[PDB]
């Protein structure tokens, strides 16, 4: 077990760790900026440094950061998320000075950030992609014919133009053959080349994503799946563990093929493969995060397993210590993102200082925050104040459990997401499981309430 | 039958506690506080607030007011909390007559176990054991000669200091009466035998109004001073699972020969084997019962509030299993170097811990004032784990992150207590503070 963790980020991802680290009985560093000198994460380690030439250059400097942990006589770093979290560099510098990086080994980390040196991984292993042509389509018949066997609703895109003149959506096979046309005539003219790929259209989708993790001797298990289909832009407000849209069945399944990829590609530590989803429960690869998932905490409540003390475990050389007969999936847990920012205004951030801070408790909830009165949200570091989490038996009294939590939860001093959370337990489409991404479009009343 | 609107005639964190409790079930709320409360936690929290009292103790005792003022605003019951007219059985009878209901066990039962002599005699024919010693006031010294005599030593006088032997016998007696004679205007003294290294358990039992009566297990809440809690474990290290289930049974039958409905404690003290003896019974819902749900799952207020309501228990005692380790700390603003001593004062910094396996039952922000007319407490922290000793690892932790500043607190303390070798090996009596000075020692 490690003397001393260096942990190589910021604010309540960092308290995190940091709490993981003490409850092992680990020594603990924290790293920060000048700016931000009494930052809780700060107070909470054992030990601390101020480096860095401005508030990203202290979480974004490699060579500094290594350099302070041999200094200090820090065995390992825990990269949190963001920052240098998934930078292959980082990891393989610290292999190279004899620091062990809590997290996959750097070649998995380079494999997994290329989009389609992913795509290809997840192929071979047998793990659903979204369907469509093998390359360049060699004519109309072939379309049809493709259209047809991954089924319709399909795009059309030119295969030149470095991205894209322009995608198309057919829905039959006459419209298929129009915007074949349309689109071969388009990319002559503008390439010269009316060479098009085709895709199949997963239209309306869910997010829906499954965690695992896996210990250096190739044993890797999953904890199950999340929804995180209430977002905006890509970010995340909503999260809940196990989604409601999928059977145990295809929780088993689909599992089984995520262990079974992260087994051939020789993953360990947390790991986060997402999917989007249609109605029926079928998913499609989008991406591997290498890295703890901000949204962890819902899958420890459902599953009882403590991700973060388990990287830290698996990155000193303990065996996981779990098969996945052991992981069970009990109630529902909901994760808000209180994040300071103004969903009235197309979620502008909101700087400034808090005032007014009383933090919820329960039965059934847990806080992970880093913030007190006097905490001051810059510009230079991303908004959220706080990930409220609760946990109950059944999904509804999830929600209602989540509703008064966050109509307990006062912050004062910024604006926050918490108004607009509220509105959503509240919503009758939510309680009935029914949102895909594009809920917020589709329900833009969330967005009504008093100044 | 379920309540559209319930009354909190209490404050602070057990306020807020039922506050939450009713918010989930989706029932409206009133607060009452004093005027020197204005910004209350649970004031916000409410939807509904009145000022109320002539002074800051009369917010929450005065009994009439306050059924009245449930009447008033359509509250069809009140929650009392702890303390101040939980455990009051006119305050109780006085909801029945006025037609609000009462979030607690009937009347009656409150008045009767609230009388020691009446509550003995309940456990007397439960089979419920109780400490040897008199069966009633001692009539004279040479009364007490026999019952000494038949019952061991040691022995305890105490009116309505140990005694090993004839000679202290007398020398505590003569003394003894003349001394209860001064203070209380009767000398009666009763005799008790003197249970050596003492252990405080607990029994938490909950009963629908349909005769049905389940227990929660245990809680050891052995550490502790001049009966004030500290910190508080579920289940014991001490009882086994068969003993806990004899024990379970027992206080069960106990409830059921009275009526019992709502939640209720029965307190024990218990010998070094594992021994028994039943102290009092709280007709009301504990302090500490938060680390009872941590290890069963079962949330007892809002159980509560469904009882009173007409549901029925919806568990049999075969679907009440322990699952790991859970402790609570209280922690006060009081200065442990300065005997407890109150700390009064205003909360400046304020850092509330959270994580895996952490939950926290408090009403304070910054700004809080601690006041010399309410109790003490800040905050509840209260930590599970599936083993003991990750449980004092995350209470340590955790206590080492809950930042207070303003007033003193028994946090030094608590972290002092959870470092201790005693401690973390379970070794531990209601004399742990006076046998360990060293947990008083920090700056």
């Amino acid at each position: 077990m490690f003397k001393k963790v260096l942990v190589a980020n910021r604010g309540e991802i960092a308290c995190r760790v940091i709490r993981a680290c003490k409850e092992l009985g680990i020594q603990t560093v924290a790293i920060y900026n000048e700016i931000e000198s009494t930052a809780r994460h700060v107070k909470m380690a054992d030990e601390a440094y101020m480096i860095g030439v401005n508030p990203l250059d202290t979480y974004l400097n490699a060579e500094r950061i290594v350099d302070l942990a041999l200094e200090v006589g820090a065995e390992a770093i825990h990269p949190g998320y963001g920052f240098l979290a998934e930078n292959e560099h980082f990891a393989r510098l610290c292999e190279e000075k004899g620091i062990t990086f809590i997290g996959p080994h750097w070649k998995v980390i380079e494999l997994m950030g290329d989009k389609a040196r992913s795509k290809e991984v997840m192929k071979r292993a047998g793990v659903p992609t979204v369907p469509g042509s093998d390359g360049i389509l060699k004519d109309v018949e072939e379309a049809k014919r493709i259209a047809k066997e991954i089924g319709y609703p399909v795009l059309l895109k030119a295969s030149a133009g470095g991205g894209g003149r322009g995608i198309r959506i057919c829905r039959n096979e006459e419209e298929l053959v129009r915007n074949y046309e349309n689109a071969y005539n388009e990319a002559v003219k503008a390439f010269g080349r009316g060479d098009l790929l085709l895709e199949k259209y997963i239209e309306n989708p869910k997010h829906i994503e499954f965690q695992v993790l896996g210990d250096k001797y190739g044993n890797v298990i999953h904890l199950g799946e999340r929804d995180c289909s209430i977002q905006r832009r890509n970010q995340k407000l909503v999260e809940i563990a196990p989604s409601l849209l999928l059977t145990p069945e295809q929780r088993e399944y689909y599992g089984s093929l995520v262990v079974k990829a992260a087994k051939e590609i020789g993953y360990y530590s947390a790991g986060t493969m997402e999917f989007i989803a249609d109605e029926k429960g079928n998913l499609y690869f989008i991406e591997m995060n290498t890295r703890i998932q901000v949204e962890h905490p819902v899958t420890e409540m459902i599953t009882g397993v403590d991700i973060v003390k388990w990287q830290i475990r698996i990155a000193a050389g303990e065996r996981l210590r779990y098969s996945q007969e052991d992981i069970r999936f009990n109630g529902y847990s909901i994760e808000c993102r209180i994040n300071a920012e103004d969903p009235k205004k197309g979620f502008a951030p909101s700087i400034g200082t808090i005032e007014r801070y009383y933090v919820p408790g329960g039965f059934g909830i847990r806080v992970e925050h880093a913030s007190s009165k006097g905490y001051e949200i810059t510009p230079y570091y991303d908004s959220l104040i706080a990930k409220l989490i609760v946990w109950a038996p059944l999904w509804e009294v999830a929600v209602d459990r989540m509703r008064s939590a966050l109509e307990t939860y006062e912050i004062s001093g910024v604006k926050t997401t918490i108004p607009l959370l509220i509105n959503i337990m509240k919503d009758k489409d939510f309680r009935d499981g029914k949102f895909t991404t594009r809920y917020l479009e589709e329900h833009p009343h969330v967005f009504d309430y008093a100044e």
